[PDB]
């Protein structure tokens, strides 16, 4: 019955992430969470694990037995072994490139959920709306050219890459159902509403109640509403930062001309012109009264006060990179780099992966793999591979 | 129904990317990210990798085999073993001088595609437009001539060398399609619209709807449009430091006559006929009026306040370092260097390979191949090459 | 519009502005001043 969202309490509160206000130099710690980044970091390292694990072991001993048939009709333990390190090594690098680029193709491909869009709802508000998006048909055509691209990747001859592959166009396409099925709206359009009677929350895309997580619930004390992300704590230190910057510049204007009294192409001239104009402006001169007409002066005063102002955005600064470390957990390299540290995975990705978009067959990242190269991941996800140990018992002749 | 691209505030926005209001130095860095740099490095090590990696085993066995009956009607373990190793170095120097002189023609050869007016429009508005370029029939005879300077350099006499030569004018052919197919305008000439109804975005190049990409999509809550992108968060502390520098110019005009007054060539002279000449100047008195022909003065003070500037323009470049590095994810050398690292490669190489530049089979880049010489590309994927393993195989006689 | 203003027309509209010049009273319609003095403290 009482109106939470479309205020001008709250559209001031969602601004500020914009930068609309006082926009320091702490504030741009907050942009390092909003990359898809880890995203499509655990979208990737989970269909290279799903692809790679379900493989086999007796395919490959007749594939090497294969291999090693292939080996014994052309060029007797040291040449077999020989021949046994360059198939492994070349099975390894035509693995690598068959998931990789199958995997980056459906990766930057439009999604309509954006990691984005979340978090700017987690910071500022708390809680989450979810709009349902059934399929949409060029999709569907979308998951016919994978297949028409899965099944040139075919055209190999090897028999493990057929038994792969096919799990990656199934594993491809259960994710890419699901990453294009659930719609964030922006900030604005939606309206949040809160009947006290069996106390919920409901939202209103366009005249459609819809789904809407709440993570942490705001406090509504009677008069008002207060939120519980870390924005509405600031709320309160910005203001009287941005206040004073919009008071600092009406104290320099006031201080501008050389002489004051009472009364009872600038910066590319020729400054020769450029003095003769300024000399006749209105804005040489302070002239200032006071006076009800019969009223009379006793004395007068100046001073050329003028207040602090790079002394506010400095500890502003300072408490906005304190505030964003301290509730998401972040942790810099030592600044020089700030990462994400796994605390931040359980806080963020969590409710994320788990709650709002339906992702059930997913694990989450492990807090060496959310930042550390690309190719740093394949060759370790290839070495705690399941597939890794049955090479290495293939060693033992 | 709503303009959106060309209006006094968009349009002021861009200017900012050239450098026409408080050009500082934090902006500079910004210059680091628009070379063609590393778009160059991956159409580089994509034609590297493909004219290696598709060659056989069996072609090189008995092209070795005529290499050592060569040298064995000339000149027996030891014998053979430096001319192995002789061949083998040959061979290397003949393939590295055989793709890089070739690839270098096609590199720098003029594209319609320019990697550097698709980070204008990614940085300050968000967005993409793209142009379908259909062909030009002098590429068709730029595909001919490097087809004629593909047989010149078939002049040679090996047996690999025809079989990767073939594949490498292959390769530069379907790249070099779609390097001219796809033309960016500017930043103005085109105009971007928003209908509200179904809301999408349309592009407008010259009175035809052309394709457009949306990367961050703009919020435009009721009264104005906003961007995401990180220049329109520093669109208010710029122009706040840019009308203190066009004012303490003000301030510093005011306060150039030695002596002021309430009333009621040079460069490079002769020094005695310069201070002659300024001695009679109309710019060496300050005349200051306060009057409304019947009312008087009461009091005259005078101040010398010259507002901060050198204080404003340190701060901006701070923080315009700070928003560089934190959005984009770039990481300097210790500054010594600033460099590409793979958080970047994924948020600004990741649109433009994939999606507006319809380029399907092509890999990103590696972090370690991104800024690390040339030449020092070209040997590691020597080393890395699916060759290297067939020549090491020949390696047990 | 201060903050981003011309800078020209910004010292033109604060220059008739009432927050300009201070004026205090201290009268209880017979009672006369004797001495006034100015001081810029701000607190910590």
């Amino acid at each position: 019955a009482i109106p939470v969202h479309p205020t001008p309490a709250s559209v001031r509160l969602f601004e500020i992430l914009q930068g609309k206000y006082a926009y320091v130099q702490g504030q741009t710690i907050y942009a390092n969470l909003r990359n898809p980044g880890v995203f499509s970091r655990q979208v990737f390292t989970h269909l290279f694990k799903r692809a790679i694990s379900h493989c086999t072991y007796d395919d490959v001993l007749h594939d090497w037995n294969k291999f090693e048939a292939c080996i014994q009709k052309r060029w007797a333990s040291r040449f077999r072994e020989s021949t046994f390190e360059s198939w492994s090594t070349t099975m390894k690098l035509t693995v690598r490139d068959l998931l990789t680029t199958n995997i980056y193709r459906v990766l930057h491909s439009r999604s309509v959920l954006s990691y984005e869009r979340y978090v700017d709802w987690i910071c500022a508000t708390g809680m989450v709306p979810a709009v349902k998006k059934p399929i949409t048909q060029e999709l569907h055509s979308k998951i016919k050219s994978l297949r028409d691209r899965c099944v040139c990747r075919e055209l190999g001859h090897e028999r493990t890459i057929r038994s792969i592959g096919t799990e990656l166009y199934e594993a491809t396409k259960e994710i890419i159902e699901s990453l294009n099925s659930t719609f964030i709206p922006q900030f604005t359009e939606v309206t949040i509403e809160y009947l006290p009677r069996s106390d919920e929350y409901v939202a209103y895309y366009c005249g459609r109640r819809i789904r809407l997580h709440v993570l942490f619930p705001p406090a509504i004390f009677a008069g008002t509403v207060t939120f519980d992300s870390p924005v509405q704590r600031l709320y309160q230190n910005i203001f009287m930062c941005y206040r004073t910057l919009e008071h600092a510049k009406i104290c320099q204007l006031l201080n501008t001309a050389p002489l004051k009294a009472i009364v009872g192409d600038i910066l590319t001239g020729s400054t020769a012109s450029a003095i003769e104009k300024l000399f006749n402006s209105p804005s040489a001169s302070l002239g200032a009264r006071v006076s009800g007409h019969n009223e009379s002066i006793l004395n007068s005063f100046v001073s050329q006060y003028i207040p602090p102002s790079r002394e506010m955005t400095k500890d502003l600064t300072e408490l906005w990179e304190s505030e964003l470390f301290n509730t998401f957990k972040l942790t810099p390299v030592v600044r020089l780099y700030v990462r994400y540290s796994s605390d931040t995975i359980s806080i963020l990705l969590g409710p994320f992966t788990y709650l709002v978009a339906e992702l059930s067959p997913v694990e989450l990242v492990t807090d060496v793999y959310a930042t550390l190269g690309i190719v740093e991941i394949i060759d370790e996800l290839y070495r705690s591979s399941r597939l890794a140990i049955y090479i290495e018992d293939l060693g033992r002749k």
